[PDB]
DNA sequence: TAGAACAGGGTGTTCT
DNA sequence: AAGAACACCCTGTTCT
């Protein structure tokens, strides 16, 4: 019951390898199986907390990724 | 010039005052109207074109701000 | 943990 | 022009 790892909301378990809020979970899943091509309109190091998460999906996804989120996780 | 001040993306008139397109024009009227308690997660210079325009909503109201963008720019004869 | 699903918000086009 | 309104999308929660 401490804090998410990419936006620092309250992380509510380790999903897809990774210590995160709920919020980013679903983010996650849904930022790998649609492929999207993001781009950040700053300097690919948006601030991304939970009032700011939802402004930049390029570097909320980054994050994602940099903090080690897989959705093959468990299998493993 | 047919270009939007805002976003660059293709004008469709002079809105409160300002050449832009109609997506400019309603998200200025929304920003207005309402609350715009906007936060920027950059430095506030994000890139604001047709593809970034909604990442940003703060720097998208700085910029029709800074454009000149006004709801009584027609009563403004 | 992982996912469906819903419900709310923001956006941008149409306005036979 | 200016504005309503609709469909679409994205997000985050509740539920399984
Ligand atoms: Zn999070
Ligand atoms: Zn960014
Ligand atoms: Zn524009
Ligand atoms: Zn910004």
């Amino acid at each position: 019951s401490h804090m998410c790892l990419v936006c620092s909301d309250e992380a509510s378990g380790c999903h897809y390898g990774v210590l995160t809020c709920g919020s980013c979970k679903v983010f996650f899943k849904r930022a790998v199986e649609g492929q999207h091509n993001y781009l950040c309109a700053g300097r690919n190091d948006c601030i991304i907390d939970k009032i700011r998460r939802k402004n930049c999906p390029a570097c909320r996804y980054r994050k994602c990724l940099q903090a080690g989120m897989n959705l093959e996780a468990r299998k493993t």
